[PDB]
């Protein structure tokens, strides 16, 4: 709400991320009849948060301490926030990479996230489940690409993964700059992904594991499609986009949410805001909910602001207080209000 990069639309974005994870957390790994029981309880601080929450405060806790991004302090949080709970229901590989992290010894904090996945570098969607900070302290397009690439690149160094965090900190950028139609919004998305894709690394990345040329920017192109069909179903977006731990089976398909939810749908009660029925959607689709909520929901919030999260369910989030905090403070010191 309000004016580009409003303080509203700092809180809102990470309050969203915060309800889609905690939310989305119940229907981890689902049908839209029964989703609307659910939410029913929340109309405190009962839902816990996971992973998907726990590293996007340590990147913004990293951001504020230096005010800057700090390769070796980000990435020892990672590591210190993991030591300190690690039953926030982290990925499988990434934990190799924290251990690593956590040795002293380690003096390139990059490379542990390069050996991962026989030296390939892991595609899952941890990089860009907690991007949404670097568009908070970003203002430029070249900012948060450069950023949102190294933040991921300390845990996802496939251009898979980190182009997925890329992608969904440009979604945030575009919903911090407020109104827009769907159509200007994914084609200026589709746009940066098609040039990031006609990198040479990208491509032989992609080709390596046998998938289409410029996946991301694929799976951009089958989003306008989408929105321009007829009676879609969930069982054909999750065919289309996915609803996987893989970026790229959930990115795309967490933009596809936002863009889908800005208008009304008669399936979904009138009752609920347009924050709301995103995260609604996004959770009946099921696979991944946490992480596929969480990111609709931190472009969501960026766009409707924090007059669209609701107090009910936000105190029923862990942490939602100081979530809001760190909010104000990425508003205080990068936008410099
Ligand atoms: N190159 C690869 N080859 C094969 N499998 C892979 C590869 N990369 C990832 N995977 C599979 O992808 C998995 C995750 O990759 P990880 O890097 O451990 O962690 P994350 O931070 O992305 O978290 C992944 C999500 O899952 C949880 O719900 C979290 O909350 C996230 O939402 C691996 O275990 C592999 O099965
Ligand atoms: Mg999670």
């Amino acid at each position: 709400a309000g004016a580009a990069r409003s303080l509203s639309r700092f809180r809102g974005c990470l309050a969203g991320a915060l309800l889609g994870d905690c939310v989305g957390s119940f229907y981890e790994a689902v049908d839209l009849t029964s989703v609307l029981r659910h939410v029913q309880s929340l109309e405190t601080e009962a839902l816990y948060y996971t992973d998907d929450t726990a590293m996007a405060r340590a990147l913004v806790q990293s951001l504020l301490a230096k005010e800057a991004f700090d390769e070796v302090d980000m990435a020892h949080r990672f590591a210190q926030e993991y030591k300190k709970d690690p039953d926030r229901g982290y990925g499988a590989g990434v934990v190799t990479v924290f251990k690593k992290l956590l040795n002293p010894k380690c003096r390139d904090v990059f490379e542990p996230a390069r050996a991962q996945f026989n030296g390939k570098g892991s595609y899952g969607n941890g990089g860009a489940m907690r991007v949404a900070g670097i568009s908070l302290a970003y203002s430029s397009v070249q900012d948060v690409q450069k950023f949102a690439r190294l933040s991921a690149q300390l845990t996802h160094a496939s251009s898979l993964g980190y182009n997925g965090a890329i992608l969904q900190a440009l979604a945030v950028h575009l919903a911090l700059q407020g109104e827009s139609s769907s159509e200007h919004f994914l084609k200026q998305l589709l746009g940066h992904m098609e040039d990031l894709e006609g990198d040479a690394q990208s491509v032989l990345d992609a080709r390596e594991l046998g998938m289409e040329e410029r996946p991301y920017s694929s799976r951009l192109k089958k989003i306008g499609e989408l929105l321009d069909q007829a009676s879609v179903t969930r069982e054909e977006v999750v065919s289309e986009l996915g609803n996987g731990i893989a970026a790229f089976e959930s990115v795309p398909t967490a933009i596809y949410c936002f863009l889908r939810c800005m208008e009304p749908d008669p399936e979904i009660p009138s009752a609920f805001n347009s924050l709301q029925r995103t995260l609604i959607y996004s959770i009946s689709l099921g696979g991944a909910t946490d992480t596929i909520a969480t990111m609709a929901g931190a472009i969501a919030g960026a766009y409707y602001g924090m007059d669209q999260v609701p107090e009910s369910w936000q105190q029923s989030c862990e942490g939602y207080e100081e979530t809001d905090i760190l909010a104000q403070s990425l508003h205080r010191v990068f936008q410099k209000s």
